[PDB]
């Protein structure tokens, strides 16, 4: 069904996953709300092909704009249902969106 | 900061904050995983009048399709940052939505 998601962010840091088979990189966003500040932080991933544009653009930039869908999985020996933004494409950092 | 969802699921419980300061609700979507048929669960929530139209879209619908923003707060134990998202819009359960995007 519907599930879109366009999220922009800075990047803090990156790896690959154990079979290297795809690159999760950890992107935060941080901004006041009331009279305080809230830090989020977002693990977005990409897996085939994907993950070495994802890996070289780690590299070159420090933030960071994707498109892709929202995905949750289970971690083995580690028990959670961990939640994620599977990417479907990776913007020009010189672009915008709408 | 670009920061915009839309998601669509069945709705599988939900509950109000203690000073009803909003609404939230359990999305359920279908996932695959090779040839097992699965779920992904969402949270999501809502403010203000919007909480009362979800808690009301809840009790009339089974399913649910909305527009947020993906937030997550931390999950001091595991240290994990658990995602939710803030309902911005909810749509009509009989409409068709349709995304793109341009590239200023």
């Amino acid at each position: 069904m519907l599930n879109r998601v366009f999220l922009e962010g800075e990047i803090e840091s990156s790896c690959w996953s154990v079979k290297k088979t795809g690159f999760l990189v950890t992107i935060k966003q941080m901004r006041f709300f009331g009279e305080r500040l809230f830090t989020d932080y977002y693990v977005i991933y990409a897996n085939g092909q994907l993950a070495y544009e994802l890996e070289k653009h780690t590299k070159k930039y420090k933030t960071i704009s994707i498109e892709g869908i929202l995905r949750t999985y289970l971690e083995r020996k580690s028990e959670i249902w961990k939640t994620t933004i599977e990417i479907v494409k990776i913007f020009n950092p010189k672009n915008e969106i709408v």
